[PDB]
């Protein structure tokens, strides 16, 4: 009962400051113009102890599945190519992506209805809302 309230199928309604977050991260110009127009719709499912995270957009679909606090490899849909850990930290995934020395914390949150990710690079942050879909 792991990630019950995560669990489900949710598309992405609202975005603040995402292209200064990808400017952070290292994102060139064209790739964050197209990136940034997606709508990606998230489908978090959970099987025993392993949690699968996908994101169909037309930018790009991407799927990642762990386990909290397994260190896995992961391609970004950036293309980065890192080594991410998730975590539950009083309710909340807890995504930490480490590249070349960097490092960059990906949150997910359960806000009433609605799942709120609040993405970290340095000083900048960005937060993406998602509805039920
Ligand atoms: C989601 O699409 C892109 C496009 C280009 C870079 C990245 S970095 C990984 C992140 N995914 C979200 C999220 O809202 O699910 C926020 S941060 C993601």
């Amino acid at each position: 009962h792991m990630c019950d309230a995560f669990v489900g199928t949710w598309k992405l309604v609202s975005s603040e400051n995402f292209d200064d977050y990808m400017k952070e991260v290292g994102v060139g110009f064209a790739t964050r113009k197209v990136a940034g127009m997606a709508k990606p719709n998230m489908i978090i499912s959970v099987n025993g102890d392993v949690i699968t995270i996908k994101s169909e957009s037309t930018f790009k679909n991407t799927e990642i599945s762990f386990i909290l606090g397994q260190e896995f490899d992961e391609v970004t849909a950036d293309d980065r190519k890192v080594k991410s850990t998730i975590t539950l930290d009083g309710g909340v995934l807890v995504h930490v992506q480490k590249w070349d020395g960097k490092s960059t914390t990906i949150k997910r949150k359960r806000e009433d209805d609605k799942l709120v990710v609040e993405c970290v690079m340095k000083g900048v942050t960005s937060t993406r809302v998602y509805e039920r879909a």
